């Protein structure tokens, strides 16, 4: 599995779904389909949290990484599970949408990098040891 691909496809899907553009994301399949379906379902179930986050972020170029780090720490404070990983992807999608809304499209490239590195370094061992994306697909696909 390729975490950069997973992030790129997911962000492209979310942005395209809501009418936003991301130049660098213009373009195993089972993981991408499962992740985007899970995230759509999460956003429907927690739509109030989704709207609240969308309206409160108030991003700027110098604060975006801190907003990202602050939410991700809180999201995982009580431990990682697959639903919190889906929530992390959905949050990354909100950060990207809000970046364009604030006329800061270049931040989408940064956020995709931060998500990828989070998967590659912080979440990597938990994901591997709890069965990888294959287990996520068996559970929720
Ligand atoms: C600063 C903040 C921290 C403040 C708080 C919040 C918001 N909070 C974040 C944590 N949150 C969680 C966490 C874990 C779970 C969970 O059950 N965990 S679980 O048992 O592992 C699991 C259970 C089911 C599925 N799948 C169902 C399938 C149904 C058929 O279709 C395929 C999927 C999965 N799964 O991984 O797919 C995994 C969960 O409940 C669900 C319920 N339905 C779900 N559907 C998909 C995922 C999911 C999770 C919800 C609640 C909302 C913040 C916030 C704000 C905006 C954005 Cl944008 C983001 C975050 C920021």
């Amino acid at each position: 599995y390729d975490n950069r691909e997973i992030v790129m496809k997911y962000i492209h899907y979310k942005l395209s779904q809501r009418g936003y553009e991301w130049d660098a994301g213009d373009d195993s399949e089972v993981v991408h389909l499962t992740l985007r379906q899970a995230g759509d379902d999460f956003s429907r179930r927690y739509r109030r949290d989704f709207a609240e986050m969308s309206s409160q972020l108030h991003l700027t170029p110098f604060t975006a990484r801190g907003r990202f780090a602050t939410v991700v720490e809180e999201l995982f404070r009580d431990g990682v599970n697959w639903g919190r990983i889906v929530a992390f992807f959905e949050f990354g999608g909100v950060m990207c949408v809000e970046s364009v809304n604030r006329e800061m499209s270049p931040l989408v490239d940064n956020i995709a990098l931060w998500m990828t590195e989070y998967l590659n370094r912080h979440l990597h061992t938990w994901i591997q040891d709890n069965g990888g994306w294959d287990a996520f697909v068996e559970l929720y696909g």
